């Protein structure tokens, strides 16, 4: 399913060990289009699926074409809708590891959302993963204010998002794979040992 509410709809009693916050890509279905729902999946056999809440960024994050010409590559609006998602995963189950991750514009949401982020909220996300990430060239593949060794960008080859241009390519296309394997992959050891 394209659209997951988990922490929004969730109550404490069940708070899930590990949260996952996802952003789409522009003009894509429910809040987690088409790399989303692949990325759960995944997340749901490695935890169960009492054991991970998926909470796709929707709200105010229309994800229109216009917003990725915006200086930060999104709305600020939408930037303030995945802010307060990590706030209310941090609120109503402080326990949890936080995990996240983004596909072109959400790529872009989801590295302007870490990057604002209070750093006590931002020490609990164990893990980022950007798809087709709009600003890859211009932040040096990183997200501002969050380390390396817990981001893991897919780029690929030729897909002109990642070296500074909006053109989308037929590799901007095909990070499906990368969705159900290498993607949660990470995420799921990252948690693991901070877990």
């Amino acid at each position: 399913r394209t659209t997951r509410d988990d922490l929004i709809n969730g109550n404490s009693a069940s708070c899930a060990d590990v949260i996952f916050i996802y952003a789409r890509g522009s003009t894509e279905t429910g809040n987690l289009g088409t790399l989303g729902p692949s990325i759960a999946s995944n997340l749901e056999s490695a935890f169960g699926k009492d054991g991970v809440w998926i909470q796709g960024v929707g709200g105010a994050y229309r994800a229109t074409l216009g917003d990725n010409a915006l200086p930060r590559g999104t709305s600020s609006a939408a930037i303030r809708e995945m802010l307060g998602l990590f706030q209310q995963a941090n609120t109503k189950c402080p326990d949890a590891t936080l995990i996240a991750g983004g596909y072109s514009q959400g790529a872009a949401l989801a590295a302007a959302s870490i990057e604002d982020l209070d750093s006590a909220i931002r020490d609990k996300i164990a893990g980022t993963v950007l798809f087709g990430y709009t600003k890859n060239l211009q932040n040096r593949g990183r997200i501002p204010n969050y380390p390396a060794d817990r981001t893991k960008v897919f780029c690929k080859t030729g897909d002109l998002v990642c070296t500074g241009s909006l053109i989308v390519a037929a590799p901007h296309l095909a990070y499906g794979p990368d969705a159900r394997g290498p993607a949660p992959e990470f995420l799921i050891e990252k948690v693991r040992a901070v877990r």
